[PDB]
């Protein structure tokens, strides 16, 4: 009861795989996001003309 958790580096992309098998750090869909290492989930840079 009252289990909590919580997750410091989610860089782990996206996985397809059922849930049961998905490692903490991956998500089920990442559009427009930058993996970064040591500063996070980032969004994409800017497209300059």
């Amino acid at each position: 009861a009252l289990i909590s958790q919580s997750i410091k580096n989610l860089k782990g992309g996206i996985s397809q795989q059922p849930d049961i098998l998905r490692y903490p750090d991956q998500g089920s869909r990442q559009v427009n996001g930058w993996s970064s290492e040591t500063e996070g989930l980032q969004k994409r840079p800017p497209l300059v003309f």
